């Protein structure tokens, strides 16, 4: 019979790929359906680059790929119109504003797998230590801790201990860093969802100029080629008062053998002041159904099966990933295992999205010249108020003749 194939998580970042492997292989066994998984690289970029090149063909070889919250205005044309396969209540059941942002010129290109938001990890037990009560609050407050902890630690014999860890490699995961340090700031959303480049302001230059501030300093220098795994695994060794990254890490880090298990807590991102908005960038995965897969019907079932509630359920427990359907956030299960879950639902619910809606198919051209930019200061090349003028213009002619 049909063999149903699926791109979608990468066996290179944390357990995802395994997991997801798994998943599809227990449909298979379910439904009697022979079933295959590619691998796909670790970072989305490269992911949508050879998934670009499936596309392209008109390759029957994938039925099934796992995308990127920020792809649906790029791949829409390779999407098959999920809309007709499911009724209005089976859609309700995921979260509106996921559902929305899947759906391009009516075609629902994806159902919503898990989502995602940028959130602060940091060690208890060394805050503790250094007589703070609180994680903290404000950029500067960050800063000040991260100092006093790492002097400490430094002097205590630990040579590999920093204050910081993020994603400072030139890729996707710098522009969702670089979102939340300008939002953070007051500095706006680098493209505002009307269509205005907002960017060049003094307050994005300046979150800008504050990143670089840290390298090298209460970051490592490498921090400017590192993408997730990087940066944990830096913090899951022990080694970092504090990381941004994504609620994966959570899961990993309280597995049986981690140097950290038990050790630390999860908080909104700072912020530059009391008035400032929390950032948290939206990210996450739907589930795609290829318009060149063979097997439609086939294809779909899995999709709706892996979106389902108890594979939700499963990710959530097993993997610390965000579900899509708001009544996981009240199971008991879910919210005994991983508590933060409902302490940061809103700040879930408040993630600030790249500019992939407005900037619909050229998102990927906008989002490489924003981490490019970025990426300038972070490395020293440039300031933040050249590197916020000259991504301005480069966006100006990435979206000239543009309309969303
Ligand atoms: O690097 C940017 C990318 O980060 C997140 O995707 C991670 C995800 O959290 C992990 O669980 C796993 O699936 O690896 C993904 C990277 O391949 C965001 O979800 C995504 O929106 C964002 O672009």
């Amino acid at each position: 019979g049909p063999v149903i194939r699926v791109a979608g998580d990468s066996t290179a970042v944390g357990e995802g790929g395994r997991w997801m492997k798994e998943m599809v292989e227990a449909w298979g066994k379910k439904t009697g359906t022979r079933v295959e998984y590619i691998d796909s690289p670790a970072d989305t970029n490269d992911a949508l680059a050879l998934y670009q090149q499936y596309w392209a063909a008109r390759s029957p070889d994938v039925d099934v790929y796992m995308i990127d919250v920020i792809w649906p205005g790029i791949v829409a044309p390779h999407a098959l119109d999920l809309k007709p396969y499911l009724t209005e209540a089976e859609l309700k059941e995921f979260f509106p504003r996921i559902v929305q942002n899947n759906t391009i010129r009516g075609k629902l290109t994806s159902l919503p797998f898990f989502t995602d938001a940028g959130i602060l990890y940091y060690r208890k037990d060394l805050l503790e230590k250094y007589g703070y009560t609180s994680p903290p609050r404000t950029w500067n407050e960050l800063e000040q801790m991260a100092e006093r902890v790492m002097e400490g630690e430094r002097r205590a014999g630990n040579r590999d201990f920093w204050g910081f860890v993020f994603q400072g490699k030139p890729y996707e995961g710098l522009t969702c860093d670089a979102l939340e340090w300008i939002y953070s700031h007051g500095g706006g959303r680098i493209v505002e969802p009307d269509g205005t480049i907002s960017v060049n302001n003094g307050r994005a230059a300046l979150a800008l100029n504050r990143a670089h501030g840290w390298v090298g300093r209460i970051a490592p220098q490498g921090v400017t080629s590192y993408a997730e795994e990087e940066a944990r695994n830096v913090w899951q060794q022990g080694n970092s008062l504090f990381m941004r990254n994504w609620p994966y890490a959570y899961a990993l880090g309280q597995a049986e053998g981690s140097p950290i298990r038990g050790k630390f807590g999860v908080t909104v991102l700072p912020k530059a002041s009391a008035d400032a908005p929390n950032a948290a960038t939206l990210g996450g995965w739907q589930l795609m159904v290829s318009a060149y897969s063979r097997y439609p019907k086939e294809a779909v079932d899995l999709v709706k099966y892996l979106a389902s509630y108890e594979v939700q359920k499963d990710n959530a427990v097993r993997l610390s990933r965000l579900p899509t359907r708001p009544a996981l956030y009240t199971d008991r299960d879910v919210l005994a295992r991983n508590p933060w879950f409902r302490d940061l639902l809103p700040v879930f619910q408040n993630a600030v999205s790249r500019p992939s809606d407005v900037a619909g198919a050229r998102y990927n051209q906008v989002s490489e010249a924003i981490w490019t930019e970025v990426h300038s200061v972070l490395t020293g090349r440039k300031k933040g108020e050249q590197a916020v003028r000259d991504l301005e213009a480069r966006i100006r002619r990435i979206l000239r003749h543009h309309h969303h």
